[PDB]
DNA sequence: AAAAAAAAAA
DNA sequence: TTTTTTTTTT
């Protein structure tokens, strides 16, 4: 049952608003808006992506395109989402 | 493929960046910010930036009625005496 | 939820099968057929099998009237006697 | 627009009937009832179905209950329905 | 009719 | 992990 930002909002482990994703590469600040759907919008293009992983690859690889490769870049308030996948497998 | 953001509406010249461009009126209280090349806010009282019209809304709210629960803040905020919603309304239009 | 099939007849035991149990009577002209308990039709003349009453029934007319169109065979296919929708009607009733 | 039995019906690519639709599954045939409706009787058990994965599914798990997973295992007279969605593509 | 939740597969 | 598409639900 792979684990989802839909998930997470759904089962109220997050909450979905403006500039609450963010990512620091190489001296680059990067600042994502949380849709009630789990897709993620980058504030400096609009560019919606799907996953974690798709926005920050797309980044990173902005920064440096030797760059191949989500939930460990990504913070949210503060915090990886790694541990907010965890925080839900333990009440799940 | 393609949602509105402040930074959106700079980038199309839909908004202008300076000093007391933006405003909340909430219960008898007016608010005034500015609107950075970044598309952060800054509010004049305390000189404090935030990343969103949202973020800048619920807390300038939360300072007049401390039962203000969180959400979308671009209905409530107006960029020189109109409301943002119509700036995003008029960036959809303009790229169906 | 559920509908009429010879098998679902079968089951609720409102046919028996049994040798020359089904007969179709079309311009004058009579054609009997054998009822299995896997509910598919044997045609004694060729001993040709059907899935259906209609399958049987189009087959059998389109012989005697090379003109006559597709359709459900329930109308005109008789069991010992009694039209085979008598049983579809009888089964209905019993069941909603 | 997602193609159902009820359009191939209705655009005549499909004719309703009494014993048309087939299922083979590890030696068990399966024979199904297609009404104008595009709704599918399973002749065994009269019980009416939806859609033709939803027949092929509870077919096949009654065979192999570890069987998970319409177009391609349903045949319409001798051939996949999946031929029939691809009919009305081309004439669509 | 739209809106949203699901099994392979690379 | 994610990216995909039919179907059920309304």
């Amino acid at each position: 049952r792979a684990v989802t930002l839909r998930v997470l909002l759904k089962d109220e482990l997050l909450e979905p608003g403006e500039g609450v994703l963010s990512i620091y590469y190489l001296g680059r600040k990067f600042t994502g808006d949380l849709q009630l759907d789990g897709r993620i919008v980058w504030q400096e293009t609009g560019q919606v992506f799907n996953s974690p992983s798709a926005w920050a690859t797309h980044c990173k690889k902005l920064v440096n395109p030797a760059k191949k490769s989500g939930w460990a870049s990504v913070k949210y308030k503060g915090q990886k989402l790694d541990k907010y996948k965890a925080a839900w497998l333990r009440r799940h």
